[PDB]
DNA sequence: GCCG
DNA sequence: CAGTAC
DNA sequence: CGGCGGTACTG
């Protein structure tokens, strides 16, 4: 739907964001969607001050927007900005690294190249810089879940691997991979990281690790870099949780999201007295865990109807 | 920035 | 822990 | 006045 107030909006908001302000910035990204909620081209002070998310604040950048057709707050961003910008799109750094760089006088990948000090991760980050703002068609998803599936399945075939994020909500494209593996025994999915990425890492897919412990029996988690073979292809962010099966409902809601979505829900189940996580839905504080064999469970215990992966794409 |  | 990440 | 989702690695 609409409009252009969220266009000037949303400039002011990732200024907020890239230079720390996140709570700032978090209240700007709830206006800007409830103006892109809205089906009608708001038009009174007073309408936008009604809507749900929208304050004193808001509304007379609103109605400036709509007398003036500029914000003038647009005029007087830091000239820091588009820099911040670019050095919190390495992966591995944020607004904290950025700010110290940018006081440190760098103002370029090339002068963080040549003249920061990076860790391991933000090394990658760098080196993948381009690749790392690509999204890729689904059909690619695709097939880096089916090499990561076929490689879990080839030691246990009753491992069950579900791609989540953007493509089980639908999307065209995708910023990476995320895929979900579990096991409907209960038990048999434990420890399987080493064995699933050695098995990857044998067949050359996997070219870097970014956030991988693999020291630990517990890891939950693989966030790394692969590749698939041939030419055309770029490095490709991949994304793995294994999970125990009691919690394959709460971990797929999880990493299916979108990141809105799932901030929503879990709001919504403190309101209810409850708790929500990847790991499981709980009454509060610790508390009791709720039953929940599937996606279905979760909505219907917080008193909402299910909503399939493409319905909560916000 | 918003909200309770 | 703070930072960054999902 | 003061929180805003809840959690997992890294060094
Ligand atoms: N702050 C965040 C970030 C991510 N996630 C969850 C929901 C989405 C899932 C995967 O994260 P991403 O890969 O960043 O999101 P995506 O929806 O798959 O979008 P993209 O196509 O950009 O990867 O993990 C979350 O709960 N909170
Ligand atoms: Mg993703
Ligand atoms: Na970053
Ligand atoms: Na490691």
């Amino acid at each position: 739907h609409n409009l252009h107030i969220t266009e000037k909006l949303e400039v002011l908001a990732k200024a907020y964001s890239v230079q720390g302000d996140k709570w700032r910035a978090l209240g700007y990204a709830k206006a800007i969607n409830a103006l892109k909620s809205f089906h009608k081209p708001v038009t009174s002070y007073q309408e936008a001050c009604s809507i749900p998310g929208i304050g004193k604040r808001m509304a007379e950048k609103i109605i400036e927007i709509l007398e003036s057709g500029h914000l003038r707050k647009l005029d007087h961003i830091s000239e820091s900005v588009p820099v911040l910008e670019l050095f919190s799109n390495i992966w591995g750094a944020g607004t904290k690294t950025a700010q110290m760089w940018y006081q440190q006088g760098f103002r370029s990948l090339e002068d963080i190249r040549s003249q920061a000090s990076l860790t391991t991760q933000q090394a990658i980050g760098l080196k993948h810089y381009s690749d790392f703002l690509e999204r890729m068609p689904r059909e690619e998803a695709t097939e880096i879940e089916q090499t990561v599936q076929k490689a879990a399945q080839a030691f246990n075939s009753g491992l069950l691997c579900v791609a989540c994020g953007s493509y089980r909500r639908g999307k065209a494209t995708c910023g990476d991979v995320d895929v979900l593996i579990t096991h409907p025994d209960g038990r048999s999915h434990r420890g399987i990281f080493s064995r699933l990425l050695d098995s990857l890492r044998q067949e050359g897919f996997l070219t870097d690790d970014l956030v991988s412990q693999e020291e630990n029996g517990q890891q939950q988690k693989y966030l790394g870099v692969c590749r698939l073979p041939g030419p055309g292809r770029r490095h490709r962010r991949l994304d793995i949780i294994v999970v125990p099966y009691s919690e394959f409902a709460c971990a797929l809601l999880y990493f299916t999201g979108s990141a809105h979505f799932n901030r929503s829900m879990r709001a919504l189940a403190k309101t209810k007295g409850m708790s929500l996580s990847e790991h499981a839905l709980s009454t509060a504080v610790p508390g009791r865990v709720l039953p929940t064999p599937t996606e279905k469970d979760v909505f219907r215990l917080l008193g909402l109807p299910y909503r399939e992966p493409a319905e909560r794409d916000w």
